[PDB]
């Protein structure tokens, strides 16, 4: 049905992204529970339990079986409008839904900005060090 | 911003299809008016004022300046759900909107079916007349 860009708004889409997730039956942080919290699984060679809110884009690793994903999302990112959304998908008005997607688009830009900044700052330090060293010789 | 498949639900998208529409300021069937009624312009060399409901797919030609496009859509296609939609786009719930699109998908199939019927019937005549010409000898 829905365009790719929008699928992550659907719990079932999100749940389906957890394949090879280690915390199943018996655990607090099940794929159902991770997805109810907004998380999408997106693991790396390095961090294979990496999860991301689809809406605010915060990443969390180091999950333990007892972790309650809502309490964790709340702790890591209290700003996230998804956490205030009470209604189900189909109960939302298009006005509301379009508003939420505008905000997600902004959240995304923000993370891309803040990233480019940290990378730029780190480059600035390499360049600066290198010119200190040259002045020194 | 919205998938192509869905744009026609938007008045302004529909208005924008009227390219070379002859009934403008002064007329009852203005593009704004046609669009409010669900029509998209889709002319041919042959029928250059051809207009189609985006929702029930009824086609109407032979438009005159005093024609009110809602009264005409009502006359030509009394059972078109778009005509019951009182709410604006943004006021609809996704559940409602998904329901409406399911129905437009059915209306489309139905029209593709009824068209294929007419084509079959018109072929049936060519075959019939061709066989009569052969038997007569
Ligand atoms: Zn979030
Ligand atoms: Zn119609």
């Amino acid at each position: 049905t829905l365009p790719p860009a929008w699928q992550p708004f659907l719990k079932d889409h999100r749940i389906s992204t957890f394949k090879n997730w280690p915390f199943l039956e018996g655990c607090a942080c099940t794929p159902e529970r991770m997805a109810e919290a907004g998380f999408i699984h997106c693991p790396t060679e390095n961090e294979p339990d990496l999860a991301q809110c689809f809406f605010c884009f915060k990443e969390l690793e180091g999950w333990e079986p007892d972790d309650d994903p809502i309490e964790e999302h709340k702790k890591a990112s209290s700003g996230c409008a998804f956490l205030s959304v009470k209604k189900q998908f189909e109960e939302l008005t298009l006005g509301e839904f379009l508003k939420l997607d505008r905000e997600r688009a902004k959240n995304k830009i923000a993370k891309e900005t803040n990233n480019k900044k940290k990378e730029f700052e780190e480059t600035a330090k390499k360049v600066r060090r290198a010119i200190e060293q040259l002045a020194a010789m």
